[PDB]
Formats: structure tokens, sequence, C-alpha cells
């Protein structure tokens, strides 16, 4: 959007709202697919909840845009390049934009508890422009997210489940590999409204479940080949005691001349994050499962599983 001036970040809306305009402070990016990321300071010492994200992209420009929660950004700079990366500690994804993908909304009632003793005291925005043949010189850039912020304790709290296999190893050639990630979910109950699969070149599809009875019920399917934004759940998904959470990436060796789990784009990743909500009283803010507690159950796991889009 038009870049912001003297007019200043951090709008109190009351005593209990303020919104936060988090945006790059004018950059003009010289080569193709650049990684901006800046840094905003949370205006509060104590706990508070993100209630509504609003996308400010230049749609001629941006490709995608992420912000994330932690407590130390990588650099204290106004502006700085991200292909080094995000936080130091933990990086808490909020927010995932994709230039063409729906644009998903938090369900009424819903919060990003940030601040306080244990939340994140700093969002970190990061920016992908991918063709710069708009950046002619000819403009800066002041792309980024609007932000709603209250102090309100919010009925719902959202959290992120990632799922993410560590042991996967994948010969040259052999045309399919299963990377099976399974856990037994013990806690209150979860809804999920949206996830974003993450794989390099090798995956050809990732799809997550919740098996209840023996019965599966997809959460999500994608192609991690596209755009990694947050994708809206097609029939939000409740996930309750006793029922397994089971994803499948699958892989092709097709291509390789020497692949394990690592950073490197020259390595691999098959990873899920649900975004989820539950219950104030019960909220946990992130899961983990890297475990496959159940791999006699992917006997069943529906075709669908097993075939691109
Ligand atoms: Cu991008
Ligand atoms: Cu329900
Ligand atoms: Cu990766």
């Amino acid at each position: 959007n038009e870049c912001l001036g003297t007019i200043g970040p951090v709008t109190p809306l009351d005593a209990s709202d303020f919104a936060l305009d988090i945006r790059m402070p004018g950059v003009t990016p010289k080569e193709s697919d650049t990684y901006f990321c800046m840094s905003m300071r949370l205006p509060v010492d104590e706990e508070a909840f993100v209630i509504d994200f609003k996308p400010r992209a230049s749609m001629d420009t941006v490709h995608h845009m992420l912000l994330f929660g932690c407590n130390m950004p990588s650099s204290t700079g106004s502006y700085w390049f991200c292909d080094e990366g995000t936080c130091t500690d933990k990086a808490n994804i909020l927010y995932a934009w994709a230039r063409n993908a729906p644009p998903t909304r938090l369900p009424k009632g819903v919060g990003f508890r940030v601040g306080g003793e244990t939340g994140s005291k700093y969002f970190v925005l990061q920016v992908h422009y991918g063709d710069i043949s708009a950046f002619r010189d000819n403009h800066k850039d002041c792309s980024g997210v609007s932000v709603h912020l209250t102090r309100v304790p919010q009925p719902l709290i959202a959290g992120m489940y990632l799922m993410m296999s560590v042991d996967t190893v994948i010969p040259p050639g052999e045309k399919v590999v299963n990377a099976d990630i399974s856990c037994q979910y013990k806690m209150y109950p979860m809804h999920v409204f949206a996830y974003r699969v993450h794989t390099h070149h090798l995956g050809k599809v990732v799809s997550g479940y919740r098996v209840r009875n023996g019965q599966w019920t997809l959460i999500g399917r994608q192609n991690p080949q596209l755009p990694q934004a947050f994708y809206p759940v097609e029939h939000p998904v409740d996930v309750t005691f006793g029922d397994i959470l089971a994803a499948r990436c699958v892989f092709t060796g097709e291509g390789r001349t020497e692949t394990h789990i690592g950073g490197t784009s020259s390595d691999e990743m098959c990873n899920l994050y649900i975004m989820y909500y539950m219950e104030a009283k019960y909220a946990l803010s992130f899961m983990t499962c890297t475990k496959n507690v159940a791999p006699d159950m992917f006997r069943t796991i529906p075709a669908e599983a097993n075939i691109p889009i």
C-alpha cells in the first residue's frame, strides 16, 4: 500500500484495543526472489490477543508474506535480508499471505495470545519480492500487515500443531517413498480451521487426517510445489481425546544423483502446520508430533493420499 509517512505504526483504538501497521520502511529490492524482514516490538508488557489480520500487499510485486511471533529477531535494523532467517529463538508463525490463494479469516472469538511472561514480545514480518520488473527503482515498497490487538481475554485461543518426519531417507530414483507421521491426541478439543504443507523440490503430495474409530476425515491435501499459504479447511474439523492425527508426505527419488531430513534445499522436510483454536481455559499455543505411533493404521489411508491433484 502507499507509504505511511510520519503517521506512526501503533494506533490506540481504546483502553483495551490498539492497531499495529507492520510495513517495510520503503524498500527497493535489486535482485529477483529477495526476502526482506523487519520487526515491531509489542507496545504492552502484558498478555494481548491478535484478533484480525489485514494484508497490505502490492499485487504488482509481493509474492508471499509471513508474520511470526518471537522474543529475539535475527537482526535489529529497520529492515534486513532473511535468507539468513527470521528469529534466533523459536519463530511462531501467525499469518501467511500468498499472491493467488483463498484468504482465510479468523473464526469469531479467536485470538493469538502474545506478550506477558510467556507470549511473544515481537512481530517479525517477512516479505517475498518475486519478479522485480516493477522495481524499476521507480518505487519504494511499504507492503505488510495490519494487526488488531486487544487486552480483552478472547473466549477462543489460536494455536499451531506442527507434524514433521525426522528419520526419512529417499534413495535416488525410488519413484515413491512415504514419510508417515502419527500421534495420539490426548488434550481437550481443538477445532482445525487451516493447514500449510511445506516440502522441498522432491515431495509430490502432502495429506493430513484425523482418524477416529478407524474413520479417516481429511484436514488438508496440497501439492507442496505451490505458494505455501495457510489454505482454509473445507469443513472445520474438531480433534478430541483418543483421536489420531495422521499425515503422509509422498516423495520421488527421480532427479537425485545422491536425500535426508535437513534445512538445505538439497535436503528434504515433510512439514504440516495445522492452525486451530481451543476454549481459553484449555488452550495450548503449540503442539508437535515427530513420532509415527500407529504405522499399521496407514493400511486403510484413503487412495486420494497416494495420488497427485
Ligand atoms: Cu514467496
Ligand atoms: Cu465440532
Ligand atoms: Cu524446508
